[PDB]
């Protein structure tokens, strides 16, 4: 059947949609489609053409007021990719409190994680039962089911700057050392490439809690 209205959700309102590469933009919801227990939303992108999406595949184009957010909700949220910024989708991994200067920690379907404030996230429309059980790439979706429904008991390690440790990189161990610690995270520099990355401090990448 053809709906108008469907929960929260009402034909011609303006949301996020999920494109085939991955990141999400604007657009408005031209159509509600049933057919038995499923159900499907016709998107029409600004300066693209159109997709037929799952639930799990829109956002609202409004950020949520934090009582309404919990670790393990799903979220679209800004992705920083060199000097280019997206929307990715994402978990969230920890709410505002002192510990974390009030933001809220992101585990981003790719294997990446961030900081981000209340107004960088957005939140999406259907997701499933099981929050995590749409990310694709199969080690991420382990990782971050144990973490969601084992918390608040998160195995870390404890990292000071100038520490030498062992870190996870395309399936081998590289040489590497600890520049800066931002509340569950860690900027890791790998020696011999001269780069940094942010990684979680629960992370099996980190030598310490591989072993
Ligand atoms: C490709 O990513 C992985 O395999 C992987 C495995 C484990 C953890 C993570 N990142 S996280 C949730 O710790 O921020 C990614
Ligand atoms: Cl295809
Ligand atoms: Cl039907
Ligand atoms: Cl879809
Ligand atoms: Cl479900």
């Amino acid at each position: 059947e053809n709906l108008y209205f469907q929960g929260d959700l009402i034909v011609s309102m303006r949301i996020l949609g999920k494109k085939r590469t991955k990141t999400w933009h604007k657009g408005t919801l031209i159509a509600i489609q049933t057919v038995g227990p499923g159900k499907k939303y016709k998107v029409k992108f600004d300066n693209k053409g159109k997709s037929l999406l799952s639930g799990n595949h829109i956002a609202y184009d409004y950020h949520p007021p934090a009582d309404k957010l919990y670790v393990g909700s799903r979220v679209v949220a800004k992705y920083k990719d060199g000097n280019q910024v997206w929307l990715y989708a994402g978990i969230v991994a920890e709410t505002p409190n002192v510990k974390n200067k009030l933001r809220f920690l992101i585990f981003f379907d790719d294997g990446y994680a961030s900081y981000v404030t209340q107004s960088e996230l957005y939140p999406i429309c259907r997701p499933l039962k099981k929050t995590w059980e749409d990310i694709e790439d199969i080690s991420c979706r382990d990782f971050i089911e144990e973490y969601v429904t084992a918390y608040p008991n998160r195995p870390m390690v404890l990292l000071k700057s100038g520490q030498l440790i062992k870190t996870e990189w395309e399936g081998t161990w590289w040489k590497s050392r600890v520049e800066e610690v931002d509340g569950s995270l860690v900027r890791i520099l790998f020696l011999d490439d001269k780069r940094c990355e942010w990684i979680y401090r629960g992370s099996t990448r980190l030598e310490p809690m591989f072993s």
